[PDB]
């Protein structure tokens, strides 16, 4: 039941990164998406934290947001 | 539970069940084709979700469309 | 207490398929509609993915979409 | 649990109970004449429920209509 | 547990209860005069609800007629 | 636990509560007289209300009237 | 739980709450004069609550008020 | 658990707390002079609030007032 | 569990905690001066809150405002 | 669980967390510089939060603005 | 569990987190440049969470900004 992300990407080689949940903060997967691809991402038992890079039309629960490349 | 609405715009469209858990990968392709829809949740061996191709795509969070 | 898909079949023959939850993904039923029916059906214990094929006005909690076969 | 609004238009309409679990079959089909109407809910034995014949049938989603 | 309000238009209305379970009957019907209400929950022992006769109905979804 | 407002519009109406469980019956019947109010829950021991005579009902599901 | 507001109008209004139970019964009556304010929660010992006397109410469901 | 706004609209206001419980007598009562405010749940201790002389008091069901 | 917003207007407004339980008085009394905000929750210890002093206070009901003596 | 966001309109912005429990003191202090953004929660040892300084402030109840 | 949206407006953006209990320091820096999007929870080991550098920020109360150095 966790809130999740909507992630389009606008160019290719867009990086949706999750961040290890718990004391340690580092990278655990780096899922990559071309364009016109979308990924819908939940917050999870692993994941507490997610990163964009590259070109990216995003949507959460409080609104839209784009990362830039 | 959350679920995404995923209406085929052409055939072939892929609809990509990635793991929970630690490991990230695929364990599932559903593919559709023109004009069928798949309702899809959240689930226990499901996090995260990858569309490919041309689709529209209804969440909690609004209206999006994958490009093929 | 789980959400719910409402589909009225357009045509003869719309199938409403249910796929299974878990770690094995399978369809495990295929309800037939004819014209004119309806099906509101939840995602279950067993049924965590809902696919229609054919032509059918659908709603949920996201809006309506349609169907085409 | 959600509940479903069904008032028959005709004669006849026909209010089907899908088996909740593994297996799915009919347990039950309630019949309405027109101008009866049945409240449903979703329960411990149905996951799914089917309207044959003509009815205007309210849920959370809206009005829809079934026609014969 | 969500409720059904009632309202009888006519002499003779039936709210009818249909048992909870794996089998389905009618283990209650509540006859109701011109103008009188009932307001009837979905219950350990009622999962749905038929009305007979004309009334005036509401529920969460909004306002229905039975004839 | 949700409740139901009412308002006697004359004398000696009637608010009555229904038994909750395999039995149905009504176990207390409170008078009301003309200006009186009553705002009554759902309970353990009650799970449908019935009005007699001529009152204004406020629900979640909006306002309504019976009638004598 | 659920509150009503209750602010009476003339003097003597009575809040009086039923008991929860199977047996319904006054334990209760709060005389208000002019112009106080009681703000009363349904709980564990009242599962009903009545009104007597000219008062402006409020509930989850709006204002009604109640008449000598 | 919800709460209630008391602003005192002249000296000696008093906000009265009523035992929970099966018995119902006051407990304690909060003198408030002109201007103070005082913001006060429903609690395992008390079920019910009074106010008595002048004040401005919000609630979850909007504004109401009392006069001394 | 629900709080209380409370910008202080002058110098010395107190927020005085009252005690959860059978017994009632006040256990502390936070002193703010002009300008300085406390967002306080209602708490285990907490079960009323008193402002003394000229404030400006927002709940969950909407603003309103002590004025001090 | 709520949280307060708090942005520095100068620097040396003091964010207080106040200790849950019967006692009340600061627990921690932290600094802001002026354009710094802190996002806090109300915690098991933080349950009031005191802001001194120029400051933007939004909560659930909306904006508010402390003063140096 | 809620988030915050963090969308970097210029290189070397840092998001702090700050632990949770009795004991309050830094435990992370994420380091965001120019255009990239972290979204990041409150956590069982993040209780506040700090913005230094130019960004776009959005959380359940509307949208803020932090302001450079
Ligand atoms: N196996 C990952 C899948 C995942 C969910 N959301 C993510 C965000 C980014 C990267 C991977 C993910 C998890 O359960 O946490
Ligand atoms: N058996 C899979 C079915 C599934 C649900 N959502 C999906 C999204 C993509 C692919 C498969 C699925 C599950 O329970 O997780
Ligand atoms: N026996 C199936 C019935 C069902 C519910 N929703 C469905 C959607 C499609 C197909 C079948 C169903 C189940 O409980 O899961
Ligand atoms: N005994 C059935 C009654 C029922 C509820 N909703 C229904 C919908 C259709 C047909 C029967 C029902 C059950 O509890 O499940
Ligand atoms: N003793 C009754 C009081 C009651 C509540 N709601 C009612 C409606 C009608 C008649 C009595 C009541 C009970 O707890 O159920
Ligand atoms: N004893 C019945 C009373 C009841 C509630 N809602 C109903 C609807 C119709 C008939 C009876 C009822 C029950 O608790 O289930
Ligand atoms: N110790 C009292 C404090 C209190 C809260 N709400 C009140 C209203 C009126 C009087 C006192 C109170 C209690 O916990 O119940
Ligand atoms: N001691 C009573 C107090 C009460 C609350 N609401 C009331 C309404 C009417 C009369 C008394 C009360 C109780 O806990 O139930
Ligand atoms: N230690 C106190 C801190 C506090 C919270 N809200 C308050 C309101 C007023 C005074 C003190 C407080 C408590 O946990 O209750
Ligand atoms: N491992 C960290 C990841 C994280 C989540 N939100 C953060 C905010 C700032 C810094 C780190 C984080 C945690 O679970 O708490
Ligand atoms: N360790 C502190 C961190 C914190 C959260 N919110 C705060 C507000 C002010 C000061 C510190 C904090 C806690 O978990 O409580």
């Amino acid at each position: 039941n966790s809130d999740f992300v909507v992630i389009k990407a606008l160019e290719d080689g867009v990086n949706v990164i999750g961040l290890t949940r718990g004391a340690d903060t580092r990278f655990h997967h780096s899922e990559k998406l071309d364009k016109g691809e979308v990924l819908i991402a939940q917050f999870t038992e692993h994941t507490s934290a997610i990163k964009v890079r590259g070109k990216a039309y995003i949507q959460t629960r409080h609104g839209v947001i784009e990362s830039e490349g």
